[PDB]
């Protein structure tokens, strides 16, 4: 199945997790902006521990979305809207 | 093994998929789309996959996404032409 | 192993003739105009996979799309040249 | 398995990757959003150096780096422009 | 494995990999005083196919996927000043 979260200003923190192991991860497909996005930088970090990652950085009006290639990670993962309003969104699939 | 497309619109703005698996490899927009954000999501839970707008960004390149039947597209902003394309694997 | 063609005005078809052509990428040349062009897949119908514009988006990389002989490339819209590149795989 | 990623910036142009044995998968490259609104250029150091990414903030942001696997140690210098730039991989 | 890379300029158009092993592209990119023109880079196989199309206030860089090649191979800056970097693998 297709996995999506949505990073915004009001929820800038997403942590994915999970009722199973099993040792699924969670493959990175896209990340892209909704198109009320403000005009501004939006940077998406991977948090792990206090040490994180950024890994995309968008903005509507220069480069409205990314794809992301490789990056399979272990849950949980924890995502977060380092810079921007949102919203911002990532997709991805389960992967074995 | 074998080329996969469909065209989303305003007046489309869904496409189902139904009856192996199907690879995505690019969305682009056509030459007449409006200058605005088009979003394109997957649904079966709502997942946007792809942004773009044709002063901007007119294409993208999937890579990796191997999706199951049934699956239905649909363009959650914008009013197209947007076109995605695929192969069954 | 490399493999390629050009579309354009005159040339707007490419028939990849009769295992197995690797996309690789698709780019515009220097004197394209600046307007849309797109490329699409023509079968035994139609699937436009790459979208350009010189000041916006100049090339694509392609992924995954491998193809069985015979495919036909067309310059749906655009003056060109526009070039595809390959491998046999 | 775990995320990597690294800061080059002004103050710290060069960063040096030290780790049964394991590559280094290079995943994507891209600025902060108070990087200066400049060329950005990003080399692989083993003397000579190969450049593997230009960035600027008004034109492209970012990258994905496909395939770039890298055999320990690696150094990642920034060529030009001042940061924050930003690398990210993964050991595989 | 290891890796590789070339500076083509106005100056040095040419770039000539010469000998098992081939290698793999990566990325595609360019200096940050090249001019503000289209640069190409084809693959001479000595038909030449241009392989990218960059220019620095669009698009400065892109990558590679899929590319191995056996050498000998030849790179040709097609259009442009550069620098133009070009990177690899051997594979």
């Amino acid at each position: 199945l297709i996995w999506g979260c949505e990073l915004n200003e009001q929820n800038k923190t997403f942590e994915f997790k999970v009722e199973e192991k099993c040792e699924h991860q969670l493959a990175l497909r896209t990340v892209c902006l909704g198109d009320k996005a403000k005009d501004e930088f939006h940077i998406v970090e991977i948090v792990d521990q206090e040490k994180s990652v950024p890994i995309a950085t968008l903005k509507p009006s220069i480069l409205p979305m990314a794809t992301m290639v490789g990056i399979e990670l272990d849950p949980p993962v924890t995502f977060r809207l380092k810079a921007g309003s949102g919203p911002l969104y990532i997709s991805g699939q389960h992967v074995a």
